């Protein structure tokens, strides 16, 4: 239960619940958000959504084809 499944969740709101899951992971955890959505941007934008500071993107999000996955490490 270490990842949230924002394809079904469209483009627009999936940024915005990225932030309803992050309080649930713990402080120095792992996220996988998966995004059908070509907006790779938006990505970052919901773990910035916590904190300005401790939301990093390891690596793992391919936006290119279908819907993908990314690691987000929370902090603070």
């Amino acid at each position: 239960m270490k990842r949230f499944d924002l394809r079904p969740l469209k483009a627009g709101i999936f940024e915005r619940l990225e932030e309803l899951i992050e309080k649930e992971m713990q402080p120095n955890e792992v996220a996988i958000f998966m995004f059908e959505v070509g907006d790779f941007s938006n990505i970052p934008k919901s773990a910035e959504f916590i904190q300005s500071k401790g939301h990093e993107l390891l690596n793992s999000l391919r936006f290119n084809q279908a819907d993908w996955t990314i690691v987000v490490r929370k902090k603070a």
